[PDB]
């Protein structure tokens, strides 16, 4: 929205981006003065206020400061550092709210009177910006709307010389005219390009020497906030005056700020009694209405919700902050947590309800103490284990609990919880049976909702006709038709989607808030589309203006942004609209009503769902037009659009504050345009009487809810005196309707039934199935990655290595750094043996042949074996079975001679006496000094003394050592049992060794056949001996 | 990845494209590669090689625990498979 | 089914013991369906001599603070009932007792199989009226119990030792996939 912003940021922002004509000093010259900043570096690197008088304000945004007496005027620098002392550092009470005073501002003095003092203005507005320009400034402005002149600039254009000229400036002096010509114009592009909604100079003082600035009211367009980031810089955004906020506020803050889920929190007194953390922004607006109305008008202390989905830490975080307050008090009279919330769209209730049945889990003790109870109403997308387990989480942590659905009132929870209650040319016709739509962007989920909703509504054909994603190429998606596969087509562009599909009337735009307004730009280029949902929240306001000009001009209307969408039962229904399955069968939307219903929330809008369902034959059509400034369609287009429409039979609105779209209702139903039975109700009555509400904007006492309401009540519409019985007047309007014979109510008819997904059967525990694979090694669905029972954090912080990750994946078991180190060894010694080998040889073979690295691998690796590699298993086992019977090596050599059989591990072309094999030599120098016990390394190498006298080349080679020491390492690092390292010598593990460690010589390999650039090999003729049959 | 978090917290960087943009940093500043041998080895596929190498060791893992866990031939179910044939060609 | 139609997932205040099992199933919906529910519900088996008599497990409840009433079964043969009475007469056992015999028909048919009993002050007849006046509620058959049930419970909540807790939902059990 558009929220206020300090003085020094809008007088930088002004001096550094203004591009006018008109000379412009005191550039760049003001001094944030603070009590906890050094004098003396405000004085020596900003001297530049010695030469001239000064000027001293209040900086923590108080309007009509000058008759409060704390604009100072005329003070020289120590007088400044005097005035301080009687005002700064306690309370300053202006209307009816206080707060402290730590941080003012410093101006040059300027030389003034009347004749150069001048006001200028800057506002928002649906229809474009009102610019004020008036001629007396100073105190004596009084009423500014109805006294300064009157200038209107619309959406999306400049503006002329000549309004200014002969329009805006006509009071003026005609050479002080001719600079403002100029100096307004500067202004007013400022106002455009860094996206502020009020611009307000009061007063200007224009003169030969240039222009002044004295005081400046700026707010600006916080959602614009990623196309001004670098216009901006590091902005700030003051709250408003009265009690600081708390540090818990600001992590609030900070959390909404984490993600787009809408995380709201303000107090008012923590020494209250009733506590409210419901969901839903109008939902809590209901609530907190309802505490106040009968009897908890001071003793409601917080006002806050959560919306958007928020996630398991989203809540998990709010949970904990409401504990954190919930128990710095004690109240004897005792504690109660009352949490509502209307029936979800969208938020998954089971996600939030996790979060804050945990943070009750671990959040026990001071609790229990403070004699609070939890009366708890939810709905929505998986409700029913929100009401389960909760059951027991308070009955064992020892809390009374109250927990109800969807068939209790939304509001009764307040009077049950003070024992008021005892405990128990655009169109009028959007969506027809056989409209169809354009979704743009992937959400499987939501098409797949519209689905269902069409089938159980006995449509004849699916609401969605194609799909519009631009991240990937055109294809066709499954979807379910009841239980039978279909395929909807999804396209890169719209252009194609628009051109195959003729027949698509909407469009559902899904795009996030920075690609929405091109995408409705887009679609608005296509007559063929008559009504735009836009989902999205976060759109700036001027973006939005532009849409609407745009949709009003093309005669297109447009289902305003930041909404859930609207439904039609029986015809159409726009994404999440209505919650899932569950709630469009529980709130009968799956056939035609009498009642039209509007409302800004897109849950309230489902609470109105629910209670139309409940109390009347139910809802013909409902639409939310979205919380924003500029919604795409109002209130009084929905109304005019209902009255129009014969099917509809009474009309039902949820108001807010501000704005004067419920008088439009009014004079509407004056002159008679609107005929059919009304029934509204506004919500924020607690506005007119709470310290301050942040969630709107009104001004005046002509926008709050009470008056709305009353301007309502004596002009034709029923309103109730709250939401406790707003169900009843509409069963009221509907059982008169009913007696009057205007309506007849049609039978229930059972829709068709739809069989449920297996994804969400599986989120409510309600299908077993066996699991056809088992796995040991890793577990990568968690939080963290977890290597066999280890995360890999724990991996990385003890210094492990391949050697430690290798025993984790293949082994589970913690090897020691030694073992570890030993294995590494074992890699890096088998890494690689040059390239005339059988692996390597094929391996530059395929790379040669233009193969790609997986291939030449592949192909290297798969001729490792019995003949080429399988030398080390082969060794670790023969030495093991020779090792484990009782012979000696002695009968050990002379029994493998007998059979016939070399002794694998025996044996090289070099190295015989005195030259040892290296590689050897390395390993068997580590596996002496670091291993504990070496039984079958010492039978190997009693086999190798007694071979090197048979010959002296006959020594333990490099795989012998290996396989022998492999082994020690298995049956005695003690991490193994006998039978497990026997187990995993069985089934290869040294196979695996050796093939990790030549993979890495077989990519060297390839990747130097690559880089020296070799062609295609093929084998020389000369170098095979053709023997063919003769002729067989 | 500051831009993408703040259009979406989970737009992070991931393991992908840390290792990769790493890897091309230690080719290009570690001083034993000219700029042309650092291009030619991230052109080759020394990544691929990387990718291929670490994943080796995890799938050595898989195979050994299928084989320690005496797991049987598999056969997938004809629930999970859609039989979409012609009816006479 | 049986254990959510009878509510059989919480913990409750009544505890009854028999023999046959059918009864057992009968007797959980009778008492869930009149009464707050069944703290616990055994069968011992219709032999000549049990594991475990009736008055062993019916002092194990009496020791138990929370079982509040007990519910019994007899049946024709065995000097059981008269037991029971012997050890309620002094007050042993407190909490209040509800007990009907079955087998009256060895009283009135031509021959009783299924025991053995060998006199008329054994039979079912006898024991019930023993019961009856023996500090016990027994009514004369099996038709009515409803009403002698449910009764005593709101015996106990007049005087206010039974508090009745709402019930909570139960987490369901997944059916097979196939
Ligand atoms: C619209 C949206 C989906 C937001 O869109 P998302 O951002 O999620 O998805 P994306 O379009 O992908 O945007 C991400 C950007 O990063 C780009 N990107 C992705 N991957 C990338 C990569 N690897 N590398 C680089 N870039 C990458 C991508 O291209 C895009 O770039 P760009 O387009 O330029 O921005 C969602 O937020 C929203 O608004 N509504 C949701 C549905 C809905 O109907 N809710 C209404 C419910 S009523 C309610 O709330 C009240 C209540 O709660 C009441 C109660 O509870 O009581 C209830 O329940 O009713
Ligand atoms: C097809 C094509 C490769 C012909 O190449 P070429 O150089 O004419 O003939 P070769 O590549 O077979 O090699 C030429 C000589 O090598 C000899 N040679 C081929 N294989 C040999 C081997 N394993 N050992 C020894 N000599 C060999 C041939 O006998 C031939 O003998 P010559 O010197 O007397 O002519 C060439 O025309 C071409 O690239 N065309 C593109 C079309 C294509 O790619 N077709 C695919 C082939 S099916
Ligand atoms: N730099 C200045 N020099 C002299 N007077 C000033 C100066 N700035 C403000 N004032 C006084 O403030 C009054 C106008 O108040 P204005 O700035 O329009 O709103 P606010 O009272 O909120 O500051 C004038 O009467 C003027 O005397």
């Amino acid at each position: 929205s558009a929220k206020a912003i300090s003085e020094q940021t809008g007088k930088e922002l002004l001096y550094k981006f203004i591009c006018t004509t008109s000379a412009i000093q005191n550039r760049f010259k003001y001094a944030r003065v603070t009590p906890d900043t050094d004098w003396a570096r405000l004085l020596q690197d900003h001297p530049w206020l010695l030469s001239q008088n000064l000027v001293v304000k209040p900086d923590q945004l108080i309007k009509r400061r000058g008759k409060l007496g704390l604009v100072g005027v005329n003070l020289t620098l120590d007088g400044v550092k005097s005035w301080l002392k009687p005002r700064l550092g306690q309370e300053a009470t202006v209307g009816k709210a206080t707060g402290f005073l730590k941080n003012f501002l410093i101006e040059p003095f300027v030389p003034h009177s009347q004749a150069e003092e001048f006001y200028v203005c800057i506002y928002a507005t649906r229809e474009g910006d009102y610019v004020l320009f008036h001629h007396e400034g100073g105190v004596d402005v009084g009423d500014v709307d109805a006294k300064a002149q009157k200038l209107l600039v619309g959406v999306d254009e400049k503006l002329n010389p000549e309004d200014i000229k002969k329009h805006l400036l006509v009071h003026a002096p005609e050479d002080k005219k001719e600079i403002l010509a100029s100096f307004i114009s500067g202004l007013f592009n400022f106002y455009e390009d860094l996206y502020f909604t009020y611009l307000e100079i009061n007063p200007l003082v224009v003169t030969k020497d240039g222009v002044y600035v004295l005081d400046l009211a700026a707010k600006v367009d916080a959602t614009a906030d990623y196309i001004c980031k670098v216009k901006w810089g590091d902005i700030e955004f003051p709250p408003p005056f009265g009690r600081e906020a708390y540090p818990e506020e600001a992590y609030i803050a900070d959390l909404d700020a984490k993600s787009g889920a809408s995380l709201k929190l303000t107090l008012l007194n923590p020494k209250g009694r009733i506590w409210t953390m419901v969901a839903g922004g109008g939902a809590s607006v209901v609530y907190s209405d309802t505490i106040c109305d009968l009897g908890g008008v001071n003793e409601l202390a917080n006002y806050g919700e959560y919306s958007g989905a928020p996630s398991e830490q989203q809540t998990y975080d709010y949970a904990k902050t409401i504990l954190s307050l919930m128990t710095r008090e004690k109240h004897p009279d005792g504690k109660i947590l009352i949490i509502g919330g209307s029936i979800a769209n969208f938020t998954n209730v089971a996600a939030t309800f996790k979060g804050i049945v945990r943070a009750i889990r671990d959040y026990q003790g001071p609790l229990k103490e403070h004699e609070v109870t939890i009366f708890v109403r939810r709905g929505g997308p998986n409700y029913q284990e929100g009401l389960r387990v909760m059951g027991e989480v308070g009955k064992t942590t020892g809390i009374p609990i109250h927990v109800f659905g969807t068939e209790t009132h939304m509001t009764a929870i307040v009077g049950m919880a003070l024992g008021h209650r005892p405990i128990p040319g655009k169109s009028t016709t959007l969506f027809s049976r056989h409209t169809k739509a354009i979704v743009w962007g992937m959400q499987t989920r939501a098409v797949q909702g519209m689905l269902d909703f069409d089938y159980v509504c006995s449509r004849d054909e699916p609401s969605v006709a194609a799909m519009v994603y631009p991240f990937t190429g055109d294809h066709k998606q499954k979807f379910y038709w009841g239980h039978k596969e279909i395929l909807i087509p999804v396209f890169k562009n719209m252009a194609d989607a628009m051109r195959k599909h003729p027949e698509v009337d909407v469009l559902i735009n899904f795009a996030s808030l920075r690609s929405a307004y091109d995408s409705t730009m887009e679609t608005m280029n296509y007559a063929q589309i008559r009504t735009i949902a836009i989902i999205a929240e976060g759109i700036p306001e001027a973006l939005t203006r532009k849409l609407i000009k745009k949709a009003d001009q093309k005669g297109v209307t447009i289902i305003g942004p930041a909404t859930v969408g609207g439904i039609k039962p029986g015809c159409f229904k726009i994404g999440n609209t209505g919650g899932m399955l569950d709630n469009i069968l529980a709130s009968k939307l799956y056939r035609p009503g009498s009642v039209a219903y509007v409302s800004r929330s897109g849950g309230m809008s489902n609470e109105l769902n629910n209670i139309i369902s409940r109390t009347t034959d139910g809802v013909y059509e409902g639409v939310a037009i979205g919380g924003d400034r500029y919604p795409g369609s109002t209130f009084m287009d929905h109304v005019l659009r209902y009255q129009d429409t014969p099917g509809v039979k009474m009309i039902v609105v949820l108001g807010e504050i501000g704005g004067t779209e419920e008088y439009k209702i009014c004079r509407g139903i004056k002159e008679g345009r609107l005929t059919k039975p009304i029934v509204c109700w506004c919500i924020g009555t607690c506005a007119t009487m709470f310290s301050s509400e942040v969630q709107a904007c009104a001004n005046q006492a002509s926008e709050t809810a009470v008056a709305k309401n009353q301007a309502l009540k004596e002009a034709g519409v029923f309103v109730p005196r709250s939401f406790d019985e707003l169900g009843e007047i509409i069963q009221s309007v509907y059982e008169d309707l009913v007696a009057n014979g205007v309506i007849v109510p049609a039978q229930e008819v059972p829709p068709p039934t739809v069989p449920m997904d297996y994804s969400w059967a599986r989120e409510l525990g309600l299908i077993r199935k066996p699991a056809s694979f088992m796995t040991s090694i890793c577990d990568e669905r968690g939080q963290e990655l977890i290597y066999a029972g280890m995360p890999i954090t724990e991996v990385f912080k003890e210094e492990m290595g391949i050697g430690g990750v290798l025993g984790l994946l293949w082994f589970q078991k913690r090897l020691p750094k030694y073992s570890c180190q030993f294995i590494e060894m074992c890699l890096m010694v088998t890494a690689d043996h040059g390239p005339a080998v059988s692996g390597a040889h094929n391996t530059i073979i395929c790379a040669r042949a233009g193969k790609d690295l997986v291939s030449s691998l592949t192909s290297g690796l798969l001729t490792i074996g019995d003949r080429f590699g399988g030398a080390l298993d082969a060794a670790a086992k023969m030495f093991s079975k020779a090792f484990d019977s009782g012979i000696i090596p002695m009968e050990f050599v002379n029994k493998m001679k007998k059979e016939g059989k070399l002794i694998m591990g025996i044996g090289h072309r070099v190295k015989s006496i005195n030259n040892p094999d290296m590689r050897v030599q390395i390993l068997k120098d580590y596996v002496r000094q670091h291993f504990p016990a070496t039984p079958l390394l010492d039978y190997a190498l009693e086999v190798e003394k007694i071979t090197t006298s048979k010959k002296p080349n006959l020594i333990l080679n490099v795989a012998g050592l290996i396989g022998v020491a492999f082994v020690d390492m298995l049956r005695n690092c003690g991490s193994f049992t006998r039978e497990e390292a026997d187990e995993y010598i069985d089934i290869g593990a040294l196979n695996g060794i050796f093939v990790l460690g030549r993979s890495m010589g077989f990519i060297g390999h390839y990747l130097d056949q690559k880089r020296l650039k070799q062609g295609l090999y093929r084998h020389p003729w000369d170098d095979i001996s053709y023997v063919l049959p003769e002729h067989m």
